């Protein structure tokens, strides 16, 4: 029967970015994992081709296009990514979720005194719960950060205003809800109870509803969205995940896995981009991109089962069982950073010494307090370079060449060779495309210049047989060679280019818009940009995100060179390869939220592993084969 | 296999509007036809419940920046993405070319192939590209084409894009097929295919430059269907409202084949229909009834088509109804003389339309029926046009308001309570501050008043035991009696109420927002308003739209009373029961567009059937068993 015959998503002739005219056959209503080194093409295929085309086909039906030849059997795509859900100064976990609305309804139906409908409990409307002084923003002495008017806070259920309810952990909110007895609101209590418990089940019990949406990690944002999908009655949709193990402790990966398979078993296609073998191995189907990155990847080098992947001899197949060992010895501290009475968030008046001149890895379950400790007590101090995953400013107008400073010497080399002025090859050129400069105008290729960025007057000027648009289109790795010798020789470009290669970004194009970078990409770009000296204490939050096990060895060499040239490196991680490479571990716990906030271990990795006393130590001991 | 098990859309506890806690099980990837008399509840179930809930679940996944209340239903399981293929407009600067892929692809073809070169695809667009600066793309400079001189200078084989856009799609497809240039082999195939699909669906007579706002509901629906038939989306629920609208008897089978084509792509197809020739292709039937309004709202049959035939429901009993020709016809009392009619495709038509009788104007879509009637008759004295078009300010109106009865009712409420009429009006200070109409912004129930319309002190004032809120909630058929005798008696309301009953609108509520009326219902509403008044000739464009075969019998009694009281009734129709009942038929043809525009028959239905010499006659002959 024809109507029941469309059980595969079929791709033919896919060419977005580096993809080499690839083809795949993805089984609908199954979990497919997309593997391969970073820059191999995984997001080009899953996000910029499959999901982008589903989204365009949906968009074209509303009243109000990727490069690929055939895309057959597509369904609606919902992106469950690591982008924030709303970023306004008025978006919280509660405003982004059914929870917050249900809670406002409960309060309009049960709090005393009566004050109105659900909207009297909301800070994103006035006349309305909004505090009039801060306009529901909260930065504010009149509402003490709660965002609500005195009236909105006066209406209470058993002693609790909605501000109190929103301030507690969701695990505590859930218990508060379960203890409410009142026959008027029974179904509402059941419905709110079940959403809250679902937060608890995915492991977000430590968050509060009042948490500002922009302070969530990429992984927390993604998991908050997942609560909605897991509760949704939609079926036959394609849910698309970007590394859903990000921000999860080793103890918590199996729980994420079961969530992904539960989504599938609801009758949905689940597409996951992952590097972690513990998630790869749950797949019904595998698509492996490679062989390597950029112009050296973009091919489907394996497609089949997980057992087929193991036997395939691809770069992913060959590393799938790679598991680090501990160092034979650790470095000796050249000093101490004294942390005294750390009490941000859940931290239980923490005293700890962090060793200088070594690689310290800060570990513990999500919500345990790692970032609260490190950001709160170390980040503000002098000489301390925080390199994180946050967006870069003016990203629409910038690219890796501009952000790092290499573009200027390149423009000088073009100008000197061709008898013209530097500025002719800039965003403010006479010859710049009127409608972009960036070659794109969310981001699609600018039609006026075709992506070339400049009018043909500027493009006639060449160095090494290449115009300036061809240069912007080069990967860092190719540019590293292009600018090394001959007419184009440009030593100050070479300097930055080698650093970008060394942090693992050899695949990025010099002109790639910065808004297309992942958080781990942004962080490695910044890392490269700070390399060259300036300060002596580097803080890196989860620098392995987006890295295949091949790539992590290279980051670990880079961190070793950093420490050995006399710097302190402090890394917050769940990646056990990084843990295994540490000189010193500080483990937070025991659990998340008020079950955590304490240093449960401080010591060498070998002592951690010998004890097996903490969740981190237990997992790490299994990981190193102990 | 749990993932493959969600193969039914399951509705339990549906209570929107008149629905009586209904339940159905709709098979995915099958065609389900929803049948029943007008007002039985079909659209309540299909559009306000099934499709609305799919759309809500999709919308809640969109970011807050991007951005619908749950219908009244208990469980709605197995839902997929839903796309409405309704008779709503697509409009302006909006043409069939701008609304379709065809237009975009045409512009691209011209940018690649046309000489002289003038630019990229947007140099050929009239949304500053190709736009005529004098009229701003809307004219002595561009002669109505909307395009600058430069835009029109660019030629392929002598034709500009204005010429290609002015032609019928059917001639454009042949032209496109005639072009041979290796540069664009692939675009000619893609363009030629989308154009062929316009031809196949029967819209070959349209031109790409036809303004979107001037399409009929049927044409608009078929333009949308071209896009769906070409879409690679699968596992979508496509929801159609009466897709036989505006189709000639000859063209029904082709629309059936396209609906089944859409299913066979791997999609659920939901269709609301009254035409037996389409009903009988269904995989599954859901029949609403027994009758309309409070007498409906139940699922009175669900199952197979053969089941429907045996069922004894109203639908089942009428499935095989074929009207017969009248044994005699009325004699004209005069003639409307049409001379030289040359609107659109009309070939200088001379025709006499008889006065004092029921004339039915027939012929294939695009033959020129509306060009003739609208261009040559609708101008004249004592001619009332009663069409399906939207009514002014419908957002703030309802049947009670539109017909003038709401003010007499407020006076009745005022006198009987020693208050004044304005307390009960939209400009009252007791009216809900954010509505009056009991919904906001499409149409959702208002939170402030909870759908009540007025504060609870206004609803203290009653007549016949009913507050004003309850009066707005009443069906016409109940209002008619409640206002006929007793302490709420209001004669002026009864007069209007009875008129509404007689045009088949007994099920409408008095406060029903006018934006919820279908095209047919608006037409019949306007007809009730005109029936008192002064005209002697009435023009009705497709008044069977939205009518079950049971409701069409009651329409024909009404039309017979209209004519028998001395009025001329001219009806444009494809419904063969109406043609069989006529005094006189004017048939346009032979075909559509430049193959149409001539009167190919004029005479009694009997003489049409005996000649059996046009498409309409051949079909009417088969319809009456000749
Ligand atoms: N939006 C884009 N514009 C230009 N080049 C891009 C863009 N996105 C990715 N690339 C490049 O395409 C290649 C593959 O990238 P991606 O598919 O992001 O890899 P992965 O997801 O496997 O890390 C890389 O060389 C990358 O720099
Ligand atoms: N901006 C914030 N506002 C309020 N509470 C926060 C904020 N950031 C973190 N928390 C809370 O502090 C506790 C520790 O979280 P965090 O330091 O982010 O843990 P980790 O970094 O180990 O995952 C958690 O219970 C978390 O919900
Ligand atoms: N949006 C609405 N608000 C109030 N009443 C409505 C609305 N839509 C339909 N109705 C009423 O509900 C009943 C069911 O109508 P509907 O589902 O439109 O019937 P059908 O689609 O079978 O013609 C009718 O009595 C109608 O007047
Ligand atoms: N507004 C318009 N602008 C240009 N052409 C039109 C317009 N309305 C109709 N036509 C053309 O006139 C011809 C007859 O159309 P129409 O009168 O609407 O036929 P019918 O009413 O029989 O379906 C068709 O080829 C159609 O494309
Ligand atoms: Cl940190
Ligand atoms: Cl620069
Ligand atoms: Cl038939
Ligand atoms: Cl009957
Ligand atoms: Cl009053
Ligand atoms: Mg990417
Ligand atoms: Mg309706
Ligand atoms: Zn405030
Ligand atoms: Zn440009
Ligand atoms: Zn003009
Ligand atoms: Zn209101």
């Amino acid at each position: 029967c024809a109507a029941d015959s469309h059980d595969m998503i079929r791709v033919h002739g896919a060419r977005e970015n580096n993809l080499k005219n690839v083809q795949v056959e993805i089984p609908k209503r199954r979990l497919t994992v997309f593997t391969g080194v970073s820059g191999s093409g995984k997001s080009s295929l899953v996000f910029d081709t499959i999901a982008a085309e589903s989204q365009r086909l949906i968009n074209e039906t509303y009243s109000a296009r990727p490069e690929v030849d055939v895309l057959d059997g597509l369904t609606t795509a919902i992106l469950v990514d690591q982008q924030p859900m709303g970023t306004s100064l008025r978006s919280t976990v509660g405003t982004a979720t059914d929870a917050g609305t249900l809670l406002r309804i409960l309060f309009s139906r049960l709090a005393k005194p009566y004050i109105g409908t659900q909207k009297a409990f909301a800070f994103n409307v006035a006349s309305g719960g909004m505090c009039l002084a801060c306009e529901g923003i909260g930065s504010c002495s009149e509402c003490h950060g709660t965002r609500l008017s005195e009236t909105a806070r006066s209406a209470k259920i058993d002693g609790l205003s909605i501000a109190d309810a929103s301030a507690m952990q969701i695990s505590d909110l859930a218990a508060w809800i379960r203890g409410l007895t009142d026959p008027s609101v029974t179904t509402l209590l059941t419905v709110l109870g079940q959403t809250l418990e679902s937060f608890v089940q995915i492991g977000l019990g430590y968050l509060s509803l009042d948490r500002s949406s922009s302070t969530l990690s990429g992984g927390e944002a993604q998991r908050v969205k997942m609560v909605r999908h897991l509760g949704s009655a939609l079926t036959d949709v394609t849910y698309v995940f970007d590394e859903p193990t990000v921000g999860l402790h080793p103890h918590d990966i199996q729980r994420m896995n079961e969530l992904l398979l539960r989504l599938r078993d609801k009758g949905n296609t689940v597409l996951v981009v992952e590097h972690k073998p513990e998630t790869i191995v749950i797949a019904d189907h595998v698509v492996d991109l490679g062989p390597l990155a950029g112009t050296k990847g973009g091919e489907v080098v394996f497609e089949g089962t997980v057992e087929g992947l193991r036997a395939s001899g691809t770069v992913t197949g060959r590393h799938l069982d790679d598991r680090a060992s501990l160092k034979p010895s650790v470095r000796q501290r050249t000093g101490v950073v004294e942390v005294r009475g750390a009490d941000a968030h859940n931290l239980r008046d923490v005293d700890v010494d962090i060793p200088l001149g070594v690689l310290t890895v800060v570990t513990g379950v999500a919500g345990s307090g790692k970032s609260s400790l490190i950001h709160g007590s170390v980040a503000g101090r002098d000489g301390v370079v925080t390199v994180d995953q946050s967006p870069i400013k003016g990203s629409r107008r910038s690219n890796p060449a501009t952000y790092t400073g290499m573009l200027e010497p390149i423009r000088k080399t073009f100008a000197k060779a061709n008898g013209v002025k530097p500025a002719l090859f800039s965003p403010n050129s006479e010859g710049a495309c009127p409608t972009c400069k960036g070659a794109g105008v969310v981001a699609t290729t600018c039609e006026d210049c075709g992506g070339k960025r400049f009018q043909p007057s500027v493009l006639q000027y060449r160095v090494g047989g290449r115009d300036i648009s061809e240069v912007f289109a080069m990967p860092v790795a190719e540019a590293a060679e292009f600018f090394r010798t001959g007419e184009a020789r440009t030593p100050a470009a070479c300097t930055v280019l080698d650093r970008l290669a060394e942090v693992g970004l050899g695949y990025l194009s010099l002109g790639q818009p910065l808004t297309t970078l992942s958080g781990g990409e942004r962080q490695r770009l910044k890392l490269a940009g700070h390399m060259g000296g300036a300060g002596s204490v580097y803080i890196l939050d989860e620098p392995t995100s987006g890295l295949h096990l091949a790539d992590v060895e290279q980051l670990l060499r880079l961190l070793d060179r950093l420490v050995d040239s006399g710097k302190t490196v402090i890394v917050v991680e769940h990646h056990q390869a990084v843990m295994a490479h540490a000189d010193w571990i500080i483990d937070l716990g025991p659990g998340a939220g008020h079950d955590g906030g304490r240093v449960v271990f401080e010591g060498t990795p070998a002592d951690l592993v010998a004890a097996r006393s903490t969740l981190t130590g237990e997992h790490l001991a299994q990981y190193v084969g102990a």
